[PDB]
């Protein structure tokens, strides 16, 4: 071990790690748990620094040995070579103060090796004065939530729902001329098309795909700028502009600053409302995984309608059992995201006068709602959605055994007689044609004629 | 009435309708909180009307109040338990969250009509006062939670719980009557080993039971009464035996297990009683939700779903009969939840030495418990009373299922019993026309070796 | 009236009473679905009203019902537009989860009533027929969906999103007004470096402004009309121009953008569209509550809070003036979060073609629309108006913090400048009188130096 | 890398690993986020094998060689040695077979090695055969849930709140004498000690504490014995008993076994329930963390009441500034177990039939709110709630200040005259005591007599 230091004296740090005294320290504090900052938050609290860092330097504020060391020392944290030197739980300072000084410290140890120097207190490049320079946890971390929202949107949920739509649409496009018996209150309704009712599942998920693209511009508003209080005190005028425009450049998104940094280090709204969209699509998505958990029900004493390929071997002596596993591990993960946003909503109202401390929390919530869906759709896609094929003999034996079929006798025979075959079809126990067969009043050549099932 | 008298509080004169009984304040609340259409329910009201009941027989008995007095108040309070002053509480929830303009509603309300007893008349002149006389040796602050709890208990004791134990006893009625039909067992919504209805029933039997428990544990504390406390909770301006002897009295009345709490405080400054209480409310809550699904989905049909059972049909296609009963209750036990939540969120947001969330938490947890008293009633006399199997159809699906294939094993070896099952699966035959097609065994042994009737 | 007539649907006959102008149905629903307190709301009502008369004006166009009885129902849905019948819709919310029971409800109501102005008479001597006449081509499942997106998109666009660009403005016009006002910054809830009220207020009104652009954003959506899918949303047994005819109907009559769902099936079987707009009303909720919150304790005291700011005493200890108006906006906020929920799991509990938890739905959503409007309308005239600065307060307090430390760095050196304040800490005197004891600065320059204009 | 199988074909698993096939074939299909089983369930899985495999042998159902292989393979998983063992994610199956299997297939190819055999497809002791006798996912899962969460009750929750509990009993007869002004609508109201304030937060501990304990009866019903569909098919009649009463020799707790399996095996009533008794421990817990947060608020622009230590260095040139760190990380995971509630609860009620399929969710937020809490109460206890001491200087300050001990003079100089040397005192803007000495009602005397705030 080595001796770091801060102003409330030493503290000995592992030899072999890069962090600080305050992370030594909040290591021993914050032992709350197993939850720790997400990859995705690690890199984009990375991403922070490292345009903050490009910035200083251009305003002179910063030398050029050291900007750039620290930006080399960052994209070796988007390389995954230091997921191991941020130890820090979730469960820390509202602020995520010591995420920062966490990623500080890290990222100022490794730039002095970088300059010939050595990590410790005789480092070259120092945490507060050079990496956290112009900044704040207030301002930084909120930028740092932002940073890896709109990217985890943009780059994995987005994607995934495209791909889980194409192939529902595809399914629907196939099966459109299969016609099947329709169900309301779980009861048996007038028939409509297999493909149709796939047609429902893909037009839900177009809706949730402009719903979450509508709540993305208020994620792209950046508060690095802002500082303590979001004055933006202790900062230069273009920084704040700045910050942001190379933000957007190597992320690739449209970052911006935000218009009112007071309203971006008091609240949380942007996720507040983003996270909205999502629990929107965690109920598109449970129905969507009942309805084939339902209609795959069986082999012999459910609906059976579909089938769905098989992922684990299961018994040998009862081949037919099939577990919509898929579906089950869709539907869980979706109460998770109905639930997270709870724990969001009451983080995310309460803030107080110029800061809101519940953000480490919140982005926790919301960061796995993004991974809950965006692994969920494409685990549910290739195991299952591609997989899905009718059962038409079973499909027919359904309609067939129906009684509401008897509306299309109604404008041949007469709603008197039509509704007469019925009601003596379900109380003896018998099908349509065997009962309007038997009363003669059609026969086999008329009843297959006239009850078309495939002109609704 | 066109009509208005003038009745004034501590800030000027305002006009109230001569036609109320009503005084300036709870006026004068009407016209600051026009919010939504909630008002305080009535169970609560009558509560408030037993809090100041309860107030005015111990004022007397500690020569507080005058007997000619205490005896107007009182009998003003008996006139409101009786139905007959509803339209006297305006107010809606959405106002202090102390609810001390509601405290002030029934002062005033039980004012005037008091002083009508007493010969004297309402409005300015009256012969008792609303808040020296009627509240007295009180505080809006450790009435209305007393209220909240004396509304809990006995709409959790006297309507909810009756009604559990109804439900659970006709359910168990229907387990034992089934207690011979098997049929086909479902995980995973697939088909599993078989059991037989009444034990598929004797669990939702055993759930109701589990939650009467629950329930039964978040009784005493519901139970702690804060009246006592007055302002802060210290009990300030108050006799030291006023406490327990208000709490005697409120047990005397209500017949229910009232006690003075043992930390004003807590009492106070919390609404931690109802946010446990309802935790157990949320858990029926989640029970009823798969008792209701299962009797639909049983019960779906009547010819493309499981239909394994029938249900009496209440509402006017000539089989399609619609679970309507599930579906109030499924609906109700939805809402059961999200008022769990803005509990939660008023209960934890106290501040000090009180919590100002109190209006908001009693008309959820109020609701709450109509809802699923009066869901477990209409779903008892209007559907679980009448649940009938059909029987038919259920030995259909179980001659269908290939789960019985397990039954042929001490008989013939697993292998072949395997293949068997495996063969009726990929041609999609019944367990007995596959056996007889591999010439493994004759029907005559097919239909004496798979017998279901052990599972 | 005791007297009651005798009505009869598809079940037998079932007596009304003579006084009503509901039929059979709603009667026989009344006796078995009596559950708590909730009815559905006016709201909602008018929106059924104008479904179907929407659907009259266009059956007519269509040839498809006579004009002397398009017209009939056509007038006594206005009737009910203007408030004569809200006695008429006795049924609960807990029913039917299409809410085809309601349907019944208006069909009757309007039947009757429409008779009556064609001359004839309630009853079963009808002119008028409540399913064939009124519910011409229509069907509960598709309609009810259309009357709940029509009393959602009227309640937001007609009364939230008003109030809420009202309470903005007034928010916006104390911004400039306190924008010199220097106070103290407060992070953690600690002192931290200064920051004008208007800025700190300006953070409010940014708020509200984005919570109108998520507002709007959702309008699109739940501007979808289901009226013409029927039964299982495939259109069967109705006109191909109907769709589109009445959609173009409801947004003449209402002048909203209403359009008719590019795809039934989801207009059909779910509540999306309601779950994301809800969405919306949850984020308003959580920035109304810190927005409330910030209020009252910057305005808590009047001697032992913080007390930067007055506001208005509307209800009648010299200077206790409760924040009662934060306190029933943040009872509300905790109100609509609650209801989200109920919303999330009715909403993705739908099944196959129809989700059949829609009037628990509309009855969180209707109400949580109520509250957010009336709650800011309220805030608004009677506190947001009336807030004023305690500009002698809010300078004492910027003077005894050790805030303003960093604006003797650059004239005297950091260390210096530290020191001072770690004095001024430990021993619990001002930066000025801490700078004087070790005689570092003179106190002509510390009036100088020190000046707070600049943050 | 070897070679495993299973009816679906043989798989490569890594050589260096002791899970099989099934394990590494749902590795592939359910890739969903990073959340996995927690320690405390899988040693709680262990656990039940372990006794099953007891059980077994005294039926003479397993041989003495197997039965106590696999108790001591059992064992090493329970000394932390195969931690690394069990990859699958919490987002798999809702019976959590994937999850039983891997443990059979961990526990089987161990057993073998142990028995001088080897590990893989040669093995001596198999997974289903041994150590998944008598039993199935659907009856040994729910098992291992309510194994892990009573103990989790009972070893981690109870104690730490009883700790909390004495501490803050501590501080309040300690403050006892001392007398503040009271707060209600956060506003100026009657005074009371601060050592009653502190007793209101010892009181809701102590009901919390029976409110967790009234939930423990259920929690301890084990589904063992009922199997499939909870008939207790393919079982011995005491079995049920048997595996229950070993359970309750080795972990030491009250367990019994469900009286009704097809409730335990349908439900997760018990922990839904039970978790309705913690989200009230975080209400709690929320209010009394606010408290501290407010009192200790300034340290010269709040209430200042009262002073917390001091947990990470902060700036040099801002002394005074000392935020709740512990308070901050105590409500942000109170938010957390709310809305962990919700999704226990949507996962609680969508039960089908025989059997709940959103265990391994509901198991994965129970566990995290136990941990969470409790972790939560430990490290509020010991940084923050030990070193609670009062500011009396700023106390009292606060105290004589208020306008609300005027009550005292009502019954000496009259009402009239008391809320009139009020009236003046709060218009100008001073004292009570200055404002009634300048009246000439009182004298410096009089007044510091009559008004006595310790006498409430």
């Amino acid at each position: 071990v080595r001796s770091e230091k801060d102003s409330m004296g030493a503290i000995d740090v592992p030899a072999d790690k890069l962090w600080g005294a305050q992370t030594q320290r909040s290591l021993e504090h914050f032992r709350i748990s197993t939850e720790k900052m997400p990859t995705s938050l690690i890199h984009a609290l990375a991403l922070t620094k490292r345009a903050a860092a490009k910035v200083n330097e251009d305003l002179g504020l910063l030398s050029e040995e050291k900007a750039s060391a620290i930006r080399q020392a960052a994209d070796e944290v988007l390389a995954g070579q230091h997921d191991d030197e941020f130890p820090l739980a979730i469960w820390q300072t509202g602020s995520g103060t010591q995420s920062n000084m966490n990623m500080n410290e890290v990222l100022a140890n490794r730039a002095s090796e970088l300059l010939g120097g050595v990590r410790g207190m005789e480092r070259k490049v120092h945490p507060n004065d050079d990496v956290n320079k112009s900044q704040s946890s207030n301002d930084v971390f909120p930028t740092a939530m932002h940073v890896a929202a709109l990217l985890a949107l943009r780059k994995q949920l987005i994607p995934q729902l495209k791909t889980l739509t194409q192939t529902l649409n595809e399914k629907s496009r196939a099966f459109a001329d299969i016609v099947k018996i329709g169900r309301t209150h779980l009861q048996d309704a007038t028939p409509l098309t297999l493909g149709q009712e796939i047609s429902g599942w893909v037009a839900m998920l177009e809706h949730n795909l402009k719903h979450i693209e509508y709540s993305l511009p208020h994620v792209a508003e950046l508060a690095l700028g802002g500082t303590a209080v979001g004055t933006g005190l202790n900062t230069h005028p273009e920084y704040a502009r700045r910050v942001a425009d190379e933000l957007a450049v190597i992320t690739c998104a449209p970052f911006v600053t935000a218009p009112n940094k007071f309203e971006a280090l008091a609240t949380c709204d942007a996720l507040v409302q983003a996270h909205g969209a999502l629990k929107g699509l965690a109920a598109s998505l449970m129905k969507i995984a009942n309805d084939v958990r339902w209609l795959a029900s069986g082999p012999r004493c459910g609906i059976g309608e579909i089938s769905i390929p098989e992922n684990q071997p299961g018994s040998s002596i009862m081949p037919g059992k099939v577990n919509p596993t898929q579906c089950e591990a869709l539907t869980m993960l979706c109460c998770q995201v109905m639930g997270n946003d709870v724990a969001i909503n009451m983080g995310g109202a309460s803030g107080n006068f110029e800061l809101n401390v519940f953000r480490p929390m919140v982005i926790h919530n919301f960061l796995q709602s993004v991974r809950l869906l965006a692994d969920g759709m494409e685990s549910f896609n290739k195991h299952c959605a591609v997989g899905i094929e009718p059962n038409r003999e079973r499909i027919n034996q359904l309609l067939n055994e129906s009684l509401m079929l008897v509306t299309a006798l109604n404008t041949h025979i007469g709603y008197d007689k039509a509704a007469e075959i019925a009601k003596k079809a379900h109380k003896e126990g018998l099908t349509l044609k065997a009962a309007a067969l038997a009363l003669g009043y059609l026969s086999e050549a008329e009843f297959d004629s006239w009850v078309r099932p495939e002109q609704m």
